[PDB]
């Protein structure tokens, strides 16, 4: 194979190096290659044996560990003494050696082995984000769980949470230094890390602590606002929206040509795509109430046909995010699709029951009655864009956290409900037949004595009862009771699980409210990165932007005449990047062994 | 004119509901009234976002219950009375669960039987889930919301009213 | 860029000069309170004639306002004579 054949000696070494570690008795590194089930070449495929711990094979499964779809750019050429020449290639074939010794170590979980060879290498905090969600999978692995292998997972587990502090102190370090770099930093997309930016990695990594920094919190809002500055506020771009030739040569951003190309960059930003889907499902939702609330004639009208392409253009925007998606497990475990799921799915089922008799009344009837539970999952949707506010987010995510406790709290009234609605429906009318309305006496009168409007002259004329004050001179005597019951259901309702709820929420603030703001913060960073997915036209227009992506794909696949340009970094400023993280590297470094020498204890 | 008249009492209504509210400011010099008075002008934004969590849920379920309670009808200022009038008042504790059996058409014993229309007994259900997160989810967070907010910016309160 | 260390141990020193008149004053009340009530009613001539309470609301901070002190003289000053 020329893959093997193509790595010099020194990888030989390290390969050395991982067969005197597979030469350990009991060894995890043997254990991990024998549950890979990859090739000798690194794919997964599921002579060979004797060259099984070759450091491709390593990158391959440490790049199926670590996350999805990375692969390393291994350079080898750069070993030959023909481009010996070049005055800055003795840095990168140490940074090479440096890396690979450093995945070796990682590997070994040397920490002390680690730090240094993460010292004398470059680009530091991807390094470490990539190493320290390496060594958070090598604990959840299998063939690293086992009877002796928690003591080591659980040091190994303390060495990835001191490579995850580590990085985020550089980053400080980044951010004391100059806030310019460090956004001319981040943005920049690694050779050697499959040509991604490091917030990505960092996504990848999927560390809370990193994301809650507010240094890449500045980057995600620079992000957010584009080439456009950051000067306007929520009411000036709405009110650049509502007016965009009247206000795009009166606004600050960055002879027609020009004004085109602050128009193409005003409308290649994420938050007026952001303020385009909020007030295109803002004018779905007023049409489609003010279609709920007219009355539906014995001809189809003209705003269902509005609503019937509008709700097609929604199914093909749902088309595009099923087939252009990250995984089709993730298009499921987001909430919001699944209530678009919802809400294209019933308005098929009321559209096609009020057009399977359109003259009937009683289908049209029971058309908006199902248009009513629509109409209900319709002002659901409408959380998503609360997401980017600084006060409604986390307590959204707050409250979808907080259900849990309501409905722990409906499993614990459930039964003193259903045990008070049987007594009821008892005392309040025996001597009765069983039917639908059994079922109406046991569960719709005492549900609402818990929110106010109990029914207690309802129950004085269902008692039969003639007195002044209101139970006396009855037809039975054992149909008094029935306050009795209230007295205690009421009571247990009112005063101790309707108490309880409070606390409960008291103490699930107390808990996790910190969590609700990182988990709001990682909510940023992914919506940033839907709404630069997602294209700049809004719904009822979308149709237009995906024939128009159709017709690019189709130029593109079948006359292949479709071309288009990237930006390429300069080698210059690409080592002015690297100077600048290796001067912080150092700075951060020496200042953490000036404040590890003085703590108290040491 | 009497109708000038009573135009003139109706702006001054707004008006003497606008002079007891000038009265907060010879609070501020009492010990206890002063940092809760600009404690509750701080606890303000906090229920202006309850609003803005509540508003939604009132307009989803008051168009749900403007169509259920009375479709086949035209549209009027009597339907933004059919979406926003009834279900504000449901969290408050005076549900009006007799007038929806009024308007309802039902002429049973037990109130949601014998109805005109089987899609209309949907209302008590659209009703039990609007009145349970109202009362259960949102009004409590508040009361959590209050909580920290009182313990966070207690101090500030004191600072602010010297 | 460069300004931000510069500006975050200028504001640590805008802090240590904020506690340390603070302390000055909590010195005065221990001293006496009624030569600190003369000290802070007197309007400095090189202060374009201001009682340094209005200076203290000119700095607007508000550890200096929350001392008792203070409000011993501003409760002084509610009296008057
Ligand atoms: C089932 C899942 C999708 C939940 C969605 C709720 C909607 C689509 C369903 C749930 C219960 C349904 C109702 C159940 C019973 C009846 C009575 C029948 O004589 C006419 C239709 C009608 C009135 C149904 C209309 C559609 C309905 C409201
Ligand atoms: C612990 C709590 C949350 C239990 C949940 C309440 C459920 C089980 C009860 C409470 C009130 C009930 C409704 C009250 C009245 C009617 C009208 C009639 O057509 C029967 C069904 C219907 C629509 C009931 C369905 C079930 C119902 C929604
Ligand atoms: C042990 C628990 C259940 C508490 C004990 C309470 C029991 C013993 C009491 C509390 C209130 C009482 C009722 C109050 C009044 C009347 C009306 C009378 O004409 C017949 C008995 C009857 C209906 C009583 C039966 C017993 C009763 C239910
Ligand atoms: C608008 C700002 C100053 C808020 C102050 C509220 C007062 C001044 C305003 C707000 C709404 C107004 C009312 C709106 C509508 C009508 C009906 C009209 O046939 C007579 C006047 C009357 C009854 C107005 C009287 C004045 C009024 C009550
Ligand atoms: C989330 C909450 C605070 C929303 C605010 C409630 C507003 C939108 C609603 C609630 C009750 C409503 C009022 C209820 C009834 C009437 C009488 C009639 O003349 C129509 C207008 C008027 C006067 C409504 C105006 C709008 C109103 C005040
Ligand atoms: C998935 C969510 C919406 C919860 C599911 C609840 C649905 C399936 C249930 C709960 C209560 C049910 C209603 C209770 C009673 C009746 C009266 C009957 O004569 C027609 C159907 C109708 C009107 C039911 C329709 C379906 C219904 C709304
Ligand atoms: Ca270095
Ligand atoms: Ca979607």
């Amino acid at each position: 194979i020329t893959a093997l054949d193509e790595l010099p000696s020194f990888a030989l070494a390290i390969e050395e190096l991982y067969k005197r570690e597979a030469k350990k008795p009991h060894s995890h590194v043997q254990r991990l290659v024998s549950l890979s089930n990859t090739d000798v070449l690194g794919r997964h495929y599921r002579l060979a044996n004797t060259r099984a711990y070759n450091v491709l094979r390593m990158d391959q499964i440490f790049a199926r560990l670590v996350s999805k779809d990375f692969s390393v750019n291994r350079d080898f050429t750069i070993y030959d003494s023909k481009y010996d020449k070049v005055p800055g290639i003795q840095f990168r074939r140490t940074a090479q050696a440096s890396h690979m010794l450093f995945l070796w170590a990682i590997c070994l979980d040397r920490f002390r082995m680690a730090r240094h060879f993460w010292l004398i290498g470059d680009q530091s905090i991807i390094n470490a984000l990539v190493a320290s969600r390496i060594l958070e999978r090598l604990s959840t692995h299998r063939a690293l769980q086992g009877p002796h292998l928690a003591e080591e997972r659980a040091k190994m587990q303390h060495n990835a949470k001191k490579f995850e502090e580590l990085a985020v102190g550089v980053l400080g370090e980044c951010h004391g230094s100059d806030s310019h770099m460090a956004s001319e930093m981040l943005h920049s997309k690694n050779d050697m890390f499959n040509k991604k930016n490091a917030i990505n990695i960092a996504y990848d990594a999927k560390s809370l602590a990193f994301l809650s920094h507010p240094a890449t919190q500045s980057v995600i809002n620079a992000d957010w606002y584009g080439h456009l500055k950051s000067v306007t506020s929520f009411w000036a771009v709405l009110f650049a929206f509502f007016f965009p030739f009247f206000v795009l040569p009166f606004i600050n951003f960055s002879g027609a040509h020009r004004l085109r190309r602050k128009f193409a960059k005003f409308y290649s930003a994420p938050y007026t795509r952001f303020i385009s889907d909020l007030l295109s499902h803002f004018v779905l939702c007023v049409v489609t109430s003010y279609f709920v609330l007219d009355k539906l004639e014995d001809t189809i009208s003209a705003i269902e046909w509005i609503l019937l392409v509008w709700f097609v253009a929604l199914l093909l925007e749902e088309l595009r995010q099923m087939i252009f998606c990250d995984g089709i497990a993730e298009y499921i475990s987001d909430t919001w699709n699944r209530l678009d799921l919802i809400m294209i799915t019933l308005f098929f089922v009321g559209f096609f029951t009020h057009a399977s008799d359109p003259s009937n009344q009683d289908s049209k009837v029971v058309s908006k009655g199902i248009h009513a539970f629509l109409v209900v999952v319709l002002w659901l949707r409408f959380m998503r864009y609360y997401a980017l506010s600084k006060n409604l987010g986390p307590k959204l995510i707050m409250m979808m956290e907080m259900m849990k406790d309501v409905s722990t709290f409906v499993f614990l009234l459930l039964i003193f409900l259903i045990g008070y609605g049987v007594a009821a429906q008892s005392l309040l009318s025996p001597d009765e037949d069983f039917s639908s309305r059994t079922f109406i006496g046991v569960l719709f009168r005492p549900y609402f004595q818990i929110y106010g409007e109990l029914f207690l002259d309802d129950l004085n004329s269902e008692a039969n009862c003639l007195g002044d004050t209101p139970f006396t001179e009855c037809s039975r005597e054992t149909v008094r009771m029935v306050p009795f019951f209230l007295a205690v259901y009421i009571l247990g309702s009112n005063v101790l699980l309707v108490n309880l709820l409070i606390a409960m929420f008291n103490d699930t603030y107390m808990k996790v409210q910190e969590a609700a703001e990182d988990l709001w913060r990682k909510q940023n960073y992914e919506l940033c990165a839907e709404y630069k997915d997602r294209p700049f036209l809004p719904a009822p227009f979308i149709l237009l932007a995906h024939v128009h992506m159709l017709f690019m794909r189709l130029l593109r696949l079948c006359g292949v005449h479709t071309q288009e340009h990237e930006k390429i970094q300069d080698d210059e400023t690409k080592r002015k990047i690297t100077t600048f993280e290796e001067l912080n590297t150092d700075k951060f470094l020496r200042r953490w062994e000036r404040e590890r020498q003085e703590m108290l204890e040491a």
